[PDB]
């Protein structure tokens, strides 16, 4: 036979692929191989992301030219107060054919969503995405209908919002595989994405590096990567650092912290590492891909206390002390 031999050839072809998709988004995209690695970690292992500060012209050109080299539907759809339930699921229209009124599979029903300041739109609209998330599946009145596979919600809030604004409460941010704060590009960056797209001639059509059923295939292959019972411990006692932090020698840090990660985290810790191992040309995790993306997936989960907020501290200093007490069993 050749059943393990086609398993080990498929594997590196998928590791080769993402490679040929990384350097098909540089043809578009600019100084942001960080967001496009997330993003890549989030479609490929299921997780949905949050954003703190409304992407620009380079961070959506960015998804939407990801989503093209991964034959991938992308939709953005923008948050308002107005916005209902209803208007995320379905989609009034006025079907020719038939000659009536009929509600079509609604914005939702996509690949890539970038979910733009869900801040500006009441918590009922704000819950019905969560819903979607949490279930992949949604009823179109009668009949219920799953969410097309794979399926990432990019979730998008002002942090500056002069207007009203309902912000996700933590129970709700909780569903984000990872938080990350957005920055401006450094000038040398910059200059370059204003070069190439104030070019009106400049060609953004890139080419399928992948299909939709490769990227399917990409997830099976993370899936299959190891990881050892030390490493499983090890991100288990991450999370629990954050529980019990004076079980750990962290006396400070209880003093700082209101509550600790939920279990989501360690799941995520795991599926990211091997997400991580996979992108680094290897079938088992190292403890450097649990700490390259420890702040990512925890930085969100830790809830701190009014006073230690008013202080100034930071999950990230919390999540950095943790990362150099905890320790990893031989």
């Amino acid at each position: 036979g050749m059943e393990l031999k086609s398993a080990e050839e498929k594997s590196l072809y998928y590791r080769n692929k993402i490679k040929e998709v990384i350097d098909e988004v540089g043809k578009v995209v600019v100084g942001q191989k960080y967001m496009i690695n997330r993003l890549l970690i989030g479609i490929c292992t299921g997780g949905h992301i949050l954003l703190e500060g409304v992407p620009g012209l380079a961070k959506t050109l960015s998804v939407n030219t990801l989503a093209k080299t991964m034959d991938l539907d992308f939709h953005r759809i923008q948050f308002t107060p107005d916005l209902l339930p209803s208007d995320l699921i379905g989609t009034m229209i006025y079907n020719q054919h038939k000659g009536n009124f009929e509600v079509k599979k609604g914005p939702v029903f996509s690949n890539f969503i970038l979910a733009d300041e869900v801040n500006r739109s009441p918590a009922k609209v704000q819950s019905a995405l969560l819903e979607c998330m949490q279930e992949k599946q949604v009823t179109i009145g009668d009949t219920t209908y799953p969410l097309d596979n794979p399926f990432l919600v990019l979730a998008t809030q002002n942090p500056v919002e002069q207007e009203g604004t309902y912000p996700l409460p933590e129970a709700q941010v909780d569903r984000f595989m990872m938080k990350i704060h957005l920055t401006y590009l450094d000038k040398e960056s910059e200059l370059e994405v204003m070069r190439r797209v104030s070019n009106m001639n400049f060609n953004y059509q890139v080419q399928k590096i992948v299909s939709k059923n490769d990227v399917l295939e990409i997830r099976n292959e993370i899936n299959k990567v190891t990881i050892s019972e030390s490493l499983e411990k090890y991100i288990i006692e991450l999370v629990f650092a954050t529980r019990f932090p004076a079980e750990y020698g962290l006396e400070a840090e209880a003093s700082y912290i209101l509550y600790g990660a939920s279990t989501r985290a360690a799941i995520n810790l795991n599926r990211v590492a091997k997400a991580m191992a996979f992108f680094n040309n290897r079938d088992y995790v190292l403890p450097e891909d649990i700490k390259e993306v420890a702040y990512d997936i925890l930085n969100h989960r830790i809830i701190l206390n009014y006073e230690a907020e008013a202080e100034g501290i930071s999950t990230r200093q919390i999540i950095e002390t943790i990362l150099r007490k905890v320790n990893i069993t031989k």
